[PDB]
DNA sequence: GTCAGAGGTGGCGAAAC
DNA sequence: TTTCGCCACCTCTGAC
Protein backbone atom coordinates (compact mmCIF):
# COMPACT_ATOMS: atom_id res chain seq x y z
CA UNK A 1 0.00 0.00 0.00
CA UNK A 2 2.99 2.48 1.25
CA UNK A 3 4.58 1.79 -2.20
CA UNK A 4 1.72 1.98 -4.22
CA UNK A 5 0.47 5.06 -2.93
CA UNK A 6 4.03 6.58 -3.43
CA UNK A 7 3.60 5.36 -6.72
CA UNK A 8 0.20 6.87 -7.43
CA UNK A 9 1.22 10.08 -5.82
CA UNK A 10 4.00 10.62 -8.07
CA UNK A 11 1.45 10.65 -10.95
CA UNK A 12 -0.07 13.70 -12.64
CA UNK A 13 -3.74 14.48 -12.24
CA UNK A 14 -4.44 10.68 -10.49
CA UNK A 15 -6.62 10.92 -7.21
CA UNK A 16 -6.14 8.33 -4.23
CA UNK A 17 -7.77 7.94 -1.35
CA UNK A 18 -8.12 5.03 1.78
CA UNK A 19 -10.58 4.65 3.33
CA UNK A 20 -10.34 3.68 7.25
CA UNK A 21 -14.43 2.72 7.15
CA UNK A 22 -16.44 0.77 4.72
CA UNK A 23 -19.39 3.26 5.09
CA UNK A 24 -17.19 6.22 4.00
CA UNK A 25 -16.05 3.66 0.98
CA UNK A 26 -19.76 3.05 0.61
CA UNK A 27 -21.22 6.67 0.68
CA UNK A 28 -18.06 7.05 -2.58
CA UNK A 29 -19.32 4.12 -4.23
CA UNK A 30 -23.15 5.79 -3.99
CA UNK A 31 -21.96 9.15 -5.37
CA UNK A 32 -20.25 7.59 -8.25
CA UNK A 33 -23.53 5.33 -9.19
CA UNK A 34 -21.23 1.90 -8.31
CA UNK A 35 -24.35 0.44 -6.03
CA UNK A 36 -28.13 0.89 -6.48
CA UNK A 37 -28.98 1.81 -2.87
CA UNK A 38 -27.25 4.04 -0.10
CA UNK A 39 -25.91 1.83 2.45
CA UNK A 40 -25.85 4.27 5.41
CA UNK A 41 -26.63 1.52 7.90
CA UNK A 42 -25.77 -1.83 8.86
CA UNK A 43 -28.98 -3.35 8.21
CA UNK A 44 -28.80 -1.77 4.70
CA UNK A 45 -25.36 -3.32 3.94
CA UNK A 46 -26.99 -6.71 5.42
CA UNK A 47 -30.03 -6.61 2.71
CA UNK A 48 -26.98 -5.58 0.03
CA UNK A 49 -25.58 -8.81 0.81
C1' DG B 1 -43.94 25.82 -7.81
C1' DT B 2 -39.27 24.65 -7.94
C1' DC B 3 -34.81 25.17 -6.66
C1' DA B 4 -31.53 27.15 -3.94
C1' DG B 5 -30.02 28.50 0.08
C1' DA B 6 -29.66 27.85 4.93
C1' DG B 7 -29.71 25.35 8.58
C1' DG B 8 -30.22 21.47 11.11
C1' DT B 9 -29.91 17.01 12.08
C1' DG B 10 -27.98 12.81 12.31
C1' DG B 11 -24.65 9.52 11.64
C1' DC B 12 -20.18 7.90 11.77
C1' DG B 13 -15.71 8.25 12.60
C1' DA B 14 -11.84 10.13 15.06
C1' DA B 15 -9.52 11.97 18.76
C1' DA B 16 -9.00 13.40 23.04
C1' DC B 17 -9.60 13.52 27.47
C1' DT C 1 -17.67 8.42 26.69
C1' DT C 2 -18.17 12.58 24.77
C1' DT C 3 -17.27 15.74 21.83
C1' DC C 4 -16.43 17.49 17.57
C1' DG C 5 -16.25 17.75 12.86
C1' DC C 6 -17.59 16.58 8.66
C1' DC C 7 -20.63 15.20 5.28
C1' DA C 8 -25.01 14.56 3.20
C1' DC C 9 -29.46 15.07 2.81
C1' DC C 10 -33.70 16.68 4.05
C1' DT C 11 -36.34 19.89 5.65
C1' DC C 12 -38.02 24.81 5.62
C1' DT C 13 -38.29 29.23 3.81
C1' DG C 14 -36.91 32.56 0.62
C1' DA C 15 -36.29 33.95 -4.31
C1' DC C 16 -36.69 33.51 -8.97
Amino acid sequence: LNELKDRLDEMEGVQFKQFNSITDYHAQMFDLGVIPKRLRSASDRSKFY
